[PDB]
């Protein structure tokens, strides 16, 4: 749906999802859950903003990846599940991510 | 009477403090592996910043309830096991969700 169409709920929720992707790192899954049950938003303002914000989830979760090899020494196959299992990134980021790590 | 360096590795320990919230022995981590500071700097940053660790595992536990809608008892255990929070900040984090 057309940006100029959609309710003004809408347009913070994406630019909360920005933020919430330039700071944390967040699976799409992660970023939905935190718009409706930290700011509030509806689960369709949610749904809106986590397709809608231009985020990239690979790069999301290689910036996970390597938050989890820097803080804890985690091996890449560990990582990859964790992704994955844990944080709701799909197979293919998580294992676009692992095959980035050191 | 410190190195500049650190007194940067103090700076950029802030920064992740106040996005990031990682746990005293994650920090230390970080600042070697990400930053390349020395494991010294990095020490003496995790201990000299003036990071509230309590209040670092409740951010960290709240990034836990609203983005994966977990329970009080499982974020106490995962900020433990996973983030190596003291049970002591895990307690704190756990107690302060509302």
């Amino acid at each position: 749906p057309e940006f100029s169409k959609v309710p003004k709920e809408y347009r913070t929720a994406v630019s909360k999802a920005k933020q919430y992707a330039s700071t944390v790192h967040m699976s799409k899954e992660e970023l939905r859950s935190q718009l409706v049950s930290f700011d509030k938003y509806s689960q369709d303002a949610s749904d809106y903003a986590v397709e809608n914000s231009g985020i990239d989830y690979n790069k999301q979760a290689l910036e996970k990846a390597k938050q989890y090899q820097d803080t804890l020494s985690m091996s890449p196959d560990a990582i990859r599940d964790q992704l994955v299992s844990f944080d709701k990134f799909t197979q293919e980021e998580a294992d676009y991510a692992v095959a980035n790590l050191k």
